[PDB]
């Protein structure tokens, strides 16, 4: 009379650690990553020339942070030149 045999096993591994990258540069509150073009806004914020363009066509003329009536044409403040039907 052996009566077979039984047992039990449990393996676990917890660990809560992380190293935050150097955040010493205005980041994009839209995509949450390094600015693509690094374009500024007239309202008073900084976003990716691409992100800002998507936010407008996506939702509409509004800031992704303050939702303030903002237009595209009113962008590209970094450019020290305004070539208009020159
Ligand atoms: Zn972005
Ligand atoms: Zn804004």
């Amino acid at each position: 009379g052996s009566s077979g045999s039984s047992g039990m096993e449990e393996i676990q591994g917890y660990d809560v650690e992380f190293d935050p990258p150097l955040e010493s540069k205005y980041e994009c509150p839209i995509c949450l990553m390094a600015l693509r073009e690094a374009v500024q806004t007239p309202c008073g914020h900084r976003f990716c020339k691409a992100c800002i363009i998507k936010s407008i066509r996506d939702a509409g003329h509004k800031c992704p942070v303050d939702n303030e009536i903002l237009l595209e044409n009113q962008l590209f403040p970094d450019n020290f030149a305004k070539r208009e039907i020159l």
